[PDB]
């Protein structure tokens, strides 16, 4: 059947802003995942766990006798999608049970280890989620071989259908790099914001870039790709060199016996995939990436031995029977054993992505000091595991259960704790009186109020006004932030506070978070009264102040808005369309295309447009809460085109006089050409909907506002 | 951007399901339109409307200075898209305003037409939604020209997404038949759903089938599909006659002047689209179809001048200037008004599709009858245009306003009003209880209230158990009914009634509609107590009976289930995959995933399946409600294999052993297979799970039950 996709392929897709609806839900509109974890006896889901690494079953066998390794893989495939660019991928949803990562190459019989999982799941049933039961099975694994790991947290809740992310835009699974589709350009550099050199991988090509089996060039893929993933040299060591003193791979013979992926296979196959003709088509006979490799002498136990291996051995390239490029030691002996037949051992054997840890430079000298000091190796690899598998949770308030480690982590983005009483309904009428009196306009506070709250991303849950963090580098000298203009604001709130504070009995004292916040609602309630209507802005108080200290400006990068079209504001030029990154943002602040609808056509009129640009600002009382946004866009007596300089910016004027009545760009214009914005445009620009407008505004005001407040939660 | 639909354009799509949710809707969850819309001032609506025919905007200037007949045919091709075989289409959502059908070339400068309405909407706001006002408006233009309707109801609440409707499988606008798609097969075999005869018409070409100027043979297309959106021959006549009294054609120039349609437009064009390069672009220079025909001499009027032309001269084929093929009058004289220059007169001309009307021998002896009875041809057009514009809206209590048509009409499918009092509670409870003291089963009282209540189709808001039409033809007769079956309880049931509505005094009675609606819960509560569960199941009461003579047997044949997979029932073989057609079928059902989900599995448990099949009957209790097709389903102690003898039925046995353990259908299976689906069978296959099961299958029990029960609304 031909769909709406298929005659206008480039048309903007507004379904992703409404996923995730109660519809699609099966649980109750009630239904609370923290108070269903918080009664899970966890101790007891540990004991099954355990139990079940070691319980064959027949139709996967265990590979030594025990599962560990393939719930390691299963783990950290789970949490390794993520990208810092966009927060995107990450354990904390489950998404690897759906389309399309359960079919993702890399992800090659993962199937089998969630079909194990199934016993345990069905048991504990709503208390545990699938998206925690992953990653604790994977600690299990670890704990079971003898590694001690830094904690857990639960609180990942489960999703029912696949998340809208983009992946790439190859049409083939594992293009290499050069195609119509590259998603590289330059000096292999990688668009942002993909974090994985093929499509289907998680990071990189274990026989080496594009195939290439070279060490030191894998390195630079190695590298890139994982600070893509927020880890840096350390952390890259530590992870793929503990990961790899677990398990084996598998090749047994050629790929051509795999069949069809999950998502694509028969009916018959009950949910699984990449059945194969080889042999018994599991076990001993099992393929999945088509290399054949065992790194350490005790695949089901912790030791020091992938580095003893990597470095007491010098190492010859040679080929899989699948054909695939990897790594066998030089004159040793038979000492790896084998996963099923207990009379034959192997030759130690590595991945080329493995002796990059020793051929790369800047990682030999991290690999060896690993080497001399494996406790400081199994110290890293367990900081390392825990950030991997809880990057995405977002703030330490989500994390339940009796496991969370007590030690506050920088990349966390921590706030500290409110140890003093709050302020109540009448101290912050009291402050927004004085913030009102102070002489600062309803442009500055909505939009210092905006910048601080609208850096939030409901894909890993970090940013949000929580912290004060506009005040410290690197935000407050973001160009989107308007630095000069916010410094002034934030010095005069800064002496608003002092001067509360001061005056207190009690302890009591307000925030710079909450009173930026605050702040932004006086505003709001103002440009309301400029309007003619009197309304109150919800405001929960209970944020704090976060230091420089505890902000880790280089992982603060990423949030950087550089795209923002609801303050009209584009960095540069970018081959995506304005109207595309203003949908992608309304995604990450987890709104629906109704509410991107008003809080855009109200900030317009607002003042938030960031260098007071004309653009969009279709009014002529600025700083007055009205819809007159909608009201001038639908005006079928103006007319639009675009300018001569700039193709995207449009002059609107009279159609009969030619008279310039405004100027707006690709973001303000959409709401009047795509049909399905459009048609809540003229919700707001009827003639009965101003109070619905103001009603609206607030409510969208308000969630921006408290999009990080999983402490009220 | 690679999406799932991308790499598996096979896989079954449920978001189908989860459209239209709350979150894609800017009108808060409490709004109610009808509430709204009876508080419009329709006068004053009324007013403006007439008001605006002859106020021409320059950007669209109107025709013979009145904008009625573009209105007119705005009103038909809103309405025009409706199908009886599955009820989708019509006027009944507004769904012109969006993609598709916003942009199909036959509806080409109804953009300008709907804009031109803009400031009525904007004016009356949420009291009028675009639904209702787009047939209003063709109203309003049919009594401004002279022509008394027969009435109007409101009551199309807007909706705010495009609907998932299919439309063909072609790639290509307009594809002519017998390409790699064709919707045709055979003898001119169109394929149901369809109700059209190319991809982005209305019903059929103008120019002749597949563009071939035969008036007879466009004459069976016509009849075809005209059929097909509910239209007999008199019907036929009376619209396409009628409608052809007002305005005129546009094919001023070339088409290759005419540019992108709306949603392929520039964003400047805000909204409008198939700007034209041929001079003004415009008024007089307009193309829209390419064909230039103006069939009466007062083209803002009503009349009888169609028919006189039809018959009084001889035709001859032309082209236009486009080059497309019409016919104009042997011998004419220049009679026809010109649209834009009082000094041009022009000939007589017709479509083909006109032609059909004197040259089809069934339609020339309606069209001869019209012509000699004018009368006659005005009663018939206006309930023509009543039936047409009204025949998706449901049952007449949805009808809205003080326009509504006093007289029932059979095609409504009227249900005879209550005049006596309603059985109460205690009444209910002593009727479940000589039900299940008759003897019938759960399996029976299931499968006849199921039978009943799943007729009906969200669509058109046909069926449904209001009228117990399940003991009338053609429904007693339908092979998925169990005709033997169904006669044996109906004929218990009416015995119940019979001796129940003797005892009672003041006029009290229960109908049979309730009766078998309220021997369905008594099965669904005595299945529940054989589970071990005390469980009450709501039921309303206040159905009525109708009648065989207030039954059309040939309408009642699109209801007919040909596939239903509740019931585990396929007609034959098809080319969609049964899957689909379960989607298809809990869509029209309006069911979420979770809720066709739960109902299945619950149906196939108490005995539902036709010819009581085994298929997907996973229980060792049938009879009982529990949630044993779902853990038996993910039991992973079974393999799945297709039979030898059928591809489409599968056998489940025991992994260890060979033995067979159960059988099922590709419907049944897909819950095990596709991953969104198996992570809502997951949840109800959970050990915690089985008082959620009860709870949630009774719910979506009674939610089937009341469907059409639009008297509680
Ligand atoms: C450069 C990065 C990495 C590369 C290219 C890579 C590559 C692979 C490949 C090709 C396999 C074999 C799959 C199979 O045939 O079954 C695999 C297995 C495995 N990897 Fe990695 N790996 C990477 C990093 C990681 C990390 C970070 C971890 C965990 C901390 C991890 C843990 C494992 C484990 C435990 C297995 C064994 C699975 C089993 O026993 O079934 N790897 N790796
Ligand atoms: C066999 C069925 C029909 C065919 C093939 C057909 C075809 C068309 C065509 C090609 C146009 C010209 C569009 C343009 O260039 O502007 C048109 C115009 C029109 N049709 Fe039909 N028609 C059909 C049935 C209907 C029916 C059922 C109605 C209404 C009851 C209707 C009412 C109109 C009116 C009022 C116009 C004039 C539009 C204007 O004045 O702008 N037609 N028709
Ligand atoms: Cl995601
Ligand atoms: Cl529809
Ligand atoms: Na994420
Ligand atoms: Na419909």
């Amino acid at each position: 059947g031909t769909s709406n996709r298929d005659w206008w392929p480039n048309q903007l897709d507004l379904s992703i802003l409404h996923r995730h609806s109660s519809l699609s839900d099966p649980m109750g509109k009630d239904f609370n995942y923290a108070q269903a974890f918080e009664k899970l006896d966890l101790a007891a889901v540990k004991r099954d766990l355990h139990a079940l690494m070691t319980t064959s079953q027949d139709w996967w066998p265990a590979d030594f006798g025990h599962y560990g390794g393939l719930f390691i893989r299963m783990a950290w495939h789970s949490a390794g999608t993520y990208r810092t660019a966009d927060g995107r991928g990450g354990a904390g949803e489950g998404q690897q049970r759906f389309a399309p990562l359960n079919s993702w190459p890399d992800n090659a019989n993962l199937d089998k280890a969630r079909r194990l999982l199934w016993p345990i799941k069905q048991k504990y049933g709503r208390a545990i989620s699938w998206a925690d039961l992953l990653i604790l099975t994977g600690n299990v694994a670890l704990e079971s071989m003898g590694f001690k790991t830094f904690g857990f947290a639960g609180g990942r809740a489960d999703t029912w259908e696949p998340a809208d992310v983009y992946w790439g835009s190859e049409k083939i699974w594992l293009e290499l790099s050069g195609g119509p589709n590259s998603r590289y350009s330059g000096d292999r550099q990688l668009e942002n914001p993909l974090a994985a050199v093929q499509m289907g991988l998680i990071y990189v090509n274990p026989e080496g870039p594009d195939g290439n089996p070279d060490p030191v060039a894998a390195a630079r893929d190695i590298r890139d790709t994982f600070a893509r993933m927020a880890m840096n040299d350390e952390e890259t060591v530590a992870l793929i060199a503990g990961g790899h003193t677990f398990g084996k791979t598998h090749g047994a013979g050629p790929a051509s016996n795999v069949g069809a992926e999950p998502e694509a296979a028969g009916i018959e196959a009950q949910g699984l995939g990449w059945k194969s003709a080889y042999r018994t088509g599991k076990g001993a006979d099992a393929i999945t990436s088509g290399l054949e490799v065992t790194w350490t002498t005790t695949p089901t136990q912790w030791s020091h031995n992938f580095f003893e291996n990597l470095f007491g051995y010098e190492w010859e390239l040679t080929k899989s029977p699948a054909g695939a490029h990897q790594w066998v030691a030089k004159g040793a002996d038979a000492v790896i054993p084998d996963a099923f037949d207990p009379s034959k051992k192997h030759r130690p054997t590595m991945l080329t992505t493995d002796l990059s840890l020793r051929f790369d430079p800047a990682y030999e000298k991290i690999s060896r000091r690993f080497h001399e000091n494996p406790e400081q190796f199994a110290d890293a690899f367990a900081r390392a595991w825990f950030k991997l598998t809880h990057r995405d949770m977002g703030p330490r308030a989500r994390y339940l259960g009796p496991e969370v480690p007590a030690e506050v982590l920088l990349w966390q983005d921590p706030i500290p704790a409110v140890d003093h009483p709050l302020i109540d309904a009448a101290d912050a009428a009291e402050l927004k009186a004085k913030v009102l009196a102070s002489g600062l306009t309803v442009s500055q506070l909505v939009s210092t109020a905006w910048a601080a709250a609208s850096t939030f991303r409901g894909s890993d849950k970090r940013g949000g006004a929580n912290g004060a963090r506009i005040r410290l580098a690197p935000q407050k000298d973001w160009e989107a932030n308007q630095p000069e203009q916010l410094a002034a604001v934030l010095e005069t709130l800064e002496a608003i506070r002092t001067a509360f504070n001061g005056a207190q009995r009690g302890g009591k004292q307000v925030s710079l978070a909450d009173l930026i916040v605050l702040a932004g609602c006086a505003g709001v309630e103002q440009a309301a009264k400029n309007a003619g209507h009197a309304v109150t802005v919800p405001f929960a108080p209970g944020r704090a102040d976060a230091s420089q200290e505890q902000t880790d400006v280089e992982s603060m990068a990423v949030l950087e808005p550089v795209a923002d079209g609801f303050r009209n504001y584009l960095k540069g030029k970018y081959r995506v369309p304005a109207e595309v990154l203003l949908v992608d943002k309304a995604q990450l602040l987890t709104l629906s295309a109704p509410e991107m609808t008003v809080l855009l056509g109200g900030l317009r009129v607002l003042g938030a447009n960031v260098g007071q640009s004309r653009h969009g600002v279709f009014t002529a009382r600025e700083q007055a809460l009205t819809n007159d946004f909608f009201v001038n866009l639908l005006d079928m007596g103006t007319e639009w085109k675009p300018t001569a300089a700039d193709a995207d910016v449009f002059e609107g004027r009279d159609r009969a006089t030619g008279e310039l009545k405004w100027t707006g760009t690709r973001v303000d214009l959409v709401f009047g050409s795509h049909s399905q914005l459009r048609a809540l445009a003229e919700v707001y620009g009827s003639a009965d909907a101003q109070e619905k407008f103001v009603r609206d505004f607030v409510a969208v005001w308000n969630k921006v506002m408290n999009l990080d407040r999983f402490d009220l939660a």
